[PDB]
């Protein structure tokens, strides 16, 4: 018993942390075999992120200009290559500590965890999601640039996320592993409007079987309700439209509980209109979109 | 900017972490040199558990019956021997991934993250708080007993819990390195009452500067108070008396805010009367007291 924002055992992705240098600029680099992946601003000064020609930036940059430390020991650049937003840099040693990994571009309402690097070295790890306006909640600060998030399957890391920038509403934007952003946002130093952010509504009610399971209930109530009553009710409430496919996605969670899924919709809309009255569930005074139904699964179920 | 519940990376400690059985149970161990340490009840079955005599279980077993594998090989094991409430069995291999490490008893209050683990595999990473009452808020299943909590400094790992059970009100409880309990609790089945769980007022002041630190201040306010009114506050609702050393420790983080650590309890004292008001603070509608001011400090620095 018991239900944490709990992060995936961050070792495999420690191994593959290196510091990334090209002028003055630092940051974080991903090492996979004989390659860094890295944010391509690493090669912008603090007056080029204003207006930046990548191209053109790049040009000026050779082999020796980029600064690879795994640890205390450099490692031998020998050849560079911009993808979208991100510079891959050949080194000549292929990392020791490559685990198996997957490049996989998460969608909207999944969650991953996130190791905080600065100088190459990691400083902590948290879970969080991909928000639906494709920003994350993360904490990132000046030198973040380059930390990734990821899952673990048993022994493979799919890497989906790699940090970029912070929007001026504190709010974080990134890449995936191939160095396309999720959302519009661009790497420029430049007024950026995250769209209107939306509850994930099969996470909540997710985390609503992640309740009933660790013995909070007072929230389940007599009523039942059906996917288009409960959708007018969220889309008051800014949340996501409940589609068949999140009832399916529920289907193990209504199973292990008892509780149909609409039953549970009908509890999820009486908590809109009404609120929590003071109370909490899980020891949370709002209602949490960040646990998916893997998520709640894998966390009462015991995946390791 | 953001701020999160972040844990410490755990890949020192994924490195340690074994599989130990004896008769038909199985747990986690923490190897460290050639040294596997791990909850003493592993001696015991189901019916055990109800009144066992560790001294007279023990001696029914051999080194042959204690089954440590580390990852997927077996480790031969050449002594055994029970200090408090953990087993200490001599492997005759050093762990090679031993890391720096040191066993420290944390104080109630004090935050640690907890690699939970299963069948000696890591399954995810949480940051969590030693309540005044002793226990944890943790989340584990069945089998997460030998996991462990630690905090990390540069790269010396301090072990401070590990886990030995679940209480019937879903909290948890374990020992320090040394086997010895935090709290009242005994590794017996039987009713064990956690005593009056208290909210760490260092922690939520704490927490308070995070959010000006991060932009929050709605809950600023015009007032200031002194320790003694505070406390008479306090005490109502639950909270740890703040102390002049809590004032020191928040000595930092008031120097970083301008913000007086007996303004900051003004503010607090008006949030304990009048609540949020629906309002809510760093992304919760709830006062945080598992953020140590330590942890703020590193949070909102980047210490690596
Ligand atoms: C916004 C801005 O001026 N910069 C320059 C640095 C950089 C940036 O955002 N970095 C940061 C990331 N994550 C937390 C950060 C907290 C504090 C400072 C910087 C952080 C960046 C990267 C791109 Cl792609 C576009 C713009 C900017
Ligand atoms: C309470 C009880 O019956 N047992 C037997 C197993 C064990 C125990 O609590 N284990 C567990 C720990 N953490 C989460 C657990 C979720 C589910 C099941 C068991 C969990 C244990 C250990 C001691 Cl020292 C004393 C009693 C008991």
């Amino acid at each position: 018993s018991g239900f944490r924002k709990m992060a995936f055992p961050s070792g495999k992705v420690e191994g593959c942390m290196v510091q990334v240098t090209c002028g003055t600029t630092t940051l974080n680099g991903l090492w996979l075999d004989d390659v860094v992946y890295c944010p391509r601003h690493v090669i912008c000064t603090s007056e080029d992120m204003l207006n930046p020609n990548y191209e053109d930036l790049l040009i000026r940059k050779s082999n020796h200009n980029f600064l690879v430390q795994a640890g205390n020991v450099q490692l031998r650049v020998i050849g560079h290559s911009m993808q979208n937003c991100v510079l891959k840099l050949k080194v000549d040693t292929a990392n020791p500590k490559t685990p198996k990994y997957k490049f996989v571009r998460i969608q909207p309402g999944q969650t991953f965890s996130v190791l905080a690097c600065y100088n190459g070295s990691p400083s902590g790890v948290y879970q969080c999601a991909m928000r639906p306006n494709f920003t994350i909640k993360g904490s990132f600060l000046n030198g973040s640039c380059g930390s990734v998030g990821f899952n673990i399957d048993y022994d493979c890391v799919s890497f989906c996320y790699m940090h970029h920038m912070e929007l001026p509403t504190g709010v974080h934007a990134g890449t995936d592993l191939e160095g396309n952003f999720y959302g519009p946002f661009v790497d420029r130093q430049t007024a950026q409007a995250a769209g209107t952010d939306t509850t994930i509504t099969v996470n909540v009610l997710a985390w609503l079987y992640a309740a009933v399971i660790n013995g909070d209930r007072w929230f389940l109530n007599r009523f039942t309700t059906t996917l288009n009553d409960f959708n007018l009710v969220a889309m008051k409430y800014n949340y996501e439209p409940l589609t068949q496919d999140h009832v399916d996605i529920l289907g193990p969670l209504s199973a292990q509980t008892g509780i149909a899924v609409l039953d549970m919709c009908a509890s999820l809309k009486e908590l809109l209109q009404n609120g929590m009255n003071g109370r909490t569930i899980l020891g949370s005074a709002l209602l949490e979109d960040e646990f998916t139904p893997f998520d709640v699964v894998r966390q009462c179920s015991g995946v390791t």
